[PDB]
């Protein structure tokens, strides 16, 4: 029986970026990177072998993921707009979605591979990342009516990679988007900026 195995690689990075002073008629930015580091697994879906011993042939499918809020509140209840100043060449899909972006790279597919490989980690197995890509680079909108002062806003978000292994050549696997909305936000943007007059 054909069989596929997807796993998502979940990246968990703490960061801050200062926009500086703005009045309310100003739109500053904040930069996104896609830091390697240690990436733990939040999500899986298997019906094949759990592990490839190197005797056997199976075939991989990687797809890069950001999945990022298109709203945040402030600690003093007020709503900051994101909105896409820079994707570079990610994949930006189900645009209609009224929560979140998502931003997609399918890098890597039809490739037969006979390596022995973890084919099924599990939830809260970990393992090192050192794939890199594009900068994502957001602008802010504030509310013409937000106070006056200094803001501290955590913005979290999903970033990771879904490996898709298949027993066929062929093979296409994409998270559905209900579910990468909902993939938990392990990374954090903490962004810095003071509303003037
Ligand atoms: C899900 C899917 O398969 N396609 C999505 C597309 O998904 C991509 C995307 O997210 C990228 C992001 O980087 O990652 C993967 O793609 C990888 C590579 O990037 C990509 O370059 C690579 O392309 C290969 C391909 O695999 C080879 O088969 C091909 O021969 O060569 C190219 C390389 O040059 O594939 C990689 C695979 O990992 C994801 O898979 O995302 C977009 C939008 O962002 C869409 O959501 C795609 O889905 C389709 O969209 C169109 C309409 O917009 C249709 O709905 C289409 O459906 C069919 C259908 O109705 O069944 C598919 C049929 O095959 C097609 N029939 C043909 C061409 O005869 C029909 C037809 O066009 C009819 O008009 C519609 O009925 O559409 C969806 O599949
Ligand atoms: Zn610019
Ligand atoms: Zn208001």
């Amino acid at each position: 029986m054909a069989w596929n195995n997807i796993v998502f690689y979940s990246l968990g990075d703490v960061n801050s970026y200062q926009g500086g002073n703005v009045v309310i008629t100003q739109r500053p930015q904040f930069i996104t990177s896609w830091r390697p580091g240690i990436a733990t697994v939040t999500w899986n879906q298997c019906n094949g072998p759990e592990f490839a011993d190197g005797s056997w042939a199976y075939y991989r499918e990687y797809i890069a993921w950001v999945v990022f809020p298109k709203k945040v509140m402030t600690k003093n209840g007020y709503p900051l707009f994101i909105e896409v100043h820079n994707k570079g060449s990610w994949s930006e899909e189900n645009t209609g979605d009224n929560d979140s972006y998502f931003f997609l790279k399918g890098y890597k597919w039809d490739q037969r591979a006979f390596d022995t490989a973890n084919l099924c980690q599990k939830p809260g197995e970990t393992t090192r990342l050192t794939e890199k890509f594009d900068d994502i680079i957001f602008k802010v909108a504030l509310p013409a009516d937000l106070p006056l002062g200094d803001y501290s806003v955590t913005i979290p978000y999903t970033s990771g990679i879904q490996r898709h292994f298949a027993s066929y050549l062929g093979a296409r696997f994409k998270i559905p988007y209900n579910v990468a909305k909902t993939l938990p936000r392990e990374n954090e943007m903490l962004f810095l900026f003071k509303n003037i007059g």
